[PDB]
C-alpha cells in the first residue's frame, strides 16, 4: 500500500502467534519490540535512542508478518513502549520512501 | 525521489542559512536537530523515545528545505546526536512510504 504520514504509520504485525501492532520507522536501523514471550535462544544486547540506552534481549532467525508480507531476521525485545519494525524487515518487505 | 532502505535513509536539508545532513524518520512525530543557532525565543518541550525523556527546545515557523521542497513548521534542538526529520515536515513535502 501507499501510506502517508499525517499519523503515525502504525501497521498490523503478526509475531509469535499474535496479532500487534507496530510502527514501521526508517529512522531505525533495527526491529525492537515490546517486552514479550518469543521462545528460542536471545543473546543480551543494548541499543541507544533519544533518551539514552536500553537492554534488550536479541532473537535472530524471527518470523514477523506485516501488513500481509512475510520477513524474517533479527528483533530485539525489550522496554520500549511501542513495537518498531526497523529497516532490516524493511527492506524485506520491499518499503521505501517516495516524494 | 524514491529512497531505498538497505542504508539509511540520509538527505541534505537547508535550514536556519546552513546545509546540513538528516535523516528521514517515520518513526519521529516531530523534527529534531542537534545543536545550533535558529531565530526565535525558544518555548521548552520534552520529547521521548527509546530510554526516556528529553528536555529541548522549540522554535516554530522556521524555514527549512528538503531536497529543493520547501516547508515551514516547528523543529525542535537539543541533544540528537543525529539530525531527524520528523512527519510535521515529511506531510508538507507530501512523504509517503510504498509497498
Ligand atoms: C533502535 C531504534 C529505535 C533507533 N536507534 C538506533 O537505530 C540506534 C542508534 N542503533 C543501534 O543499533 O545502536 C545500539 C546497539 C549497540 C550495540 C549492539 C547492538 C545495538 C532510535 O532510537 N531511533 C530514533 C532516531 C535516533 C537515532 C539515533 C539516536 C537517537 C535517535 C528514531 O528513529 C525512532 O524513530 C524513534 C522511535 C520511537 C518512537 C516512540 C518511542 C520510542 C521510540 N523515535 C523517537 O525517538 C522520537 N520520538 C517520538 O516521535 C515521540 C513518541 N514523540 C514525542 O515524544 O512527542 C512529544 C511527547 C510529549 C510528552 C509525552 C509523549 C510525547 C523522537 C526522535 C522525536
Amino acid at each position: 500500500p501507499q501510506i502517508t504520514l499525517a499519523k503515525r504509520p502504525l501497521v498490523t504485525i503478526k509475531i509469535g502467534g499474535q496479532l500487534k501492532e507496530a510502527l514501521l520507522d526508517t529512522g531505525a536501523d533495527d526491529t525492537v519490540l515490546e517486552e514479550m514471550n518469543l521462545p528460542g535462544r536471545w543473546k543480551p544486547k543494548m541499543i541507544g535512542g533519544i533518551g539514552g540506552f536500553i537492554k534488550v534481549r536479541q532473537y535472530d532467525q524471527i518470523l514477523i508478518e506485516i501488513c500481509g508480507h512475510k520477513a524474517i531476521g533479527t528483533v530485539l525485545v525489550g522496554p520500549t513502549p511501542v513495537n518498531i519494525i526497523g529497516r532490516n524487515l524493511l527492506t524485506q518487505i520491499g518499503c521505501t520512501l517516495n516524494f
